[PDB]
């Protein structure tokens, strides 16, 4: 039945610290899954059983040694946390018993959903999945990530189904350093990120607008980097304005066949200022989801990355899934549509458009109209 797909697996709940003081925990995917059923959207979507990702699948993004280290349970590089548990970092836990599996499952799930959508068996999909992936590098786990699920799906679409142009939109509040590195020289896949940057003083410290690509891939990496601190914080008004000026123009000109989304909900309301400190509303992610459904024919999947407040991620999930189904979205407050974006957001957008005009046609057409609000841009084009 041609519709919106979902992936979940309770086995992912097993990836927990051996002891809480961990923003990335089991109850994240669980409460999202309960929300989907409570609203009834799980009953409207087609569910798909997932699998562990084979080691060779993982080796399309990561080094052999890395894949062995955090993928296999046989029969060192581990650390003691300030909570008593085992980790590989001061941030990112490790369960010697249940982690390798759960991380490989998180990847495998976001290859089923992906291939099913891209193959024609489904319209589009949302993967309720943990641990996140976009921070995991070639040989380095970090930011709660072990394997870049989204980068693996992408690499496999290249190799199996042989898809020619792929587009990764990453809207987790942090930069996807992993996903960038994975394709930093590949022109066939466009990676564009929307992250709190603040001149490189925010995790993971990468993602300068300056960073555009190398070799054949130069100009196929777009870093919508938000500098300025939190005065005022970035909100709905600021992101919708970024999609309208940076994302959609570039993405449309690229015209991809598959759209992949590292959909972290760290940007929403109620997040402590170290974890995000942005004012995005859950309701808003719908419009961003909807705007991307216009691309590639609607061949789009969203993978859960970050987002830590339980109330926040459920809201933005149900909003995102409703958008993916084709439900009539709630109107964004008149307050929001009329609100102009702050001077910091405008400086950011303009710096990006400045660098990337050298690489895109429509960014050479106009002078900056980034300053306008939605209604003020809707009226000025009529
Ligand atoms: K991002
Ligand atoms: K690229
Ligand atoms: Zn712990
Ligand atoms: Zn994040």
């Amino acid at each position: 039945r041609f519709t919106t797909g979902l992936v979940y697996d309770t086995l992912m709940l097993k990836h927990q610290c051996t002891c809480s003081s961990h923003p990335e925990h089991a109850g994240r995917i669980q409460s999202i899954w309960s929300r989907l059923q409570e609203t009834g959207l799980r009953g409207k979507c087609e569910c798909i059983r997932g699998r562990k990702a084979t080691l060779e699948e993982l080796q399309t993004v990561h080094s052999e040694a890395h894949t062995l280290l955090y993928g296999t349970n046989p029969l060192s590089v581990f650390v003691r946390l300030p909570c008593g548990g085992v980790g590989v970092d001061s941030d990112t836990i490790w369960n010697e018993v249940h982690s390798a599996g759960a991380a490989r499952l998180a990847v495998g799930c976001v290859v089923e959903l992906v291939f099913k959508v891209a193959t024609g068996e489904l319209k589009n999909g949302f993967a309720v999945v943990r641990p996140p992936g976009h921070h995991a590098e070639e040989s380095t786990p970090m930011g709660f990530c072990y394997f870049n699920s989204v980068a693996v799906a992408a690499k496999l679409l290249q190799q199996r189904l042989s898809v020619s142009k792929i587009l990764i939109v990453d809207w987790d509040v942090h930069h996807g350093n992993g996903t960038q590195q994975a394709f930093y020289s590949d022109p066939s896949v466009l990676y564009m990120s929307l992250h709190r940057y603040d001149d490189g003083n925010f995790f993971p410290g990468s993602g300068a607008p300056d960073e555009v690509g190398t070799g054949p891939g130069v100009g196929f990496n777009v870093n919508m980097a938000f500098t300025g601190g939190l005065d005022p914080p970035m909100g709905d008004a600021e992101y919708l304005a970024a999609f309208r000026t940076v994302v959609m123009p570039i993405a449309s000109e690229f015209a991809p066949d598959v759209v992949l989304v590292s959909s972290g909900f760290d940007a929403v309301e109620g997040h402590p200022t170290p974890l995000g400190g942005y004012n995005l509303s859950a309701r808003c992610f719908g419009y961003l989801t909807k705007q991307l459904m216009g691309l590639a024919g609607g061949r789009i999947v969203l993978a859960l990355e970050g987002g830590y407040d339980l109330t926040a991620i459920c809201d933005a999930s149900e909003a995102c899934v409703s958008a993916l189904l084709g439900n009539e979205l709630d109107p964004l407050p008149e307050k929001v549509l009329q609100q102009r974006p702050n001077a910091n957001a405008v400086r950011s957008m303009e710096k990006v458009m400045e660098i990337h005009s050298k690489y895109w046609r429509c960014l050479q057409r106009t002078t900056s109209t980034a300053g306008r609000s939605l209604i003020e841009a809707q009226t000025c084009e009529n």
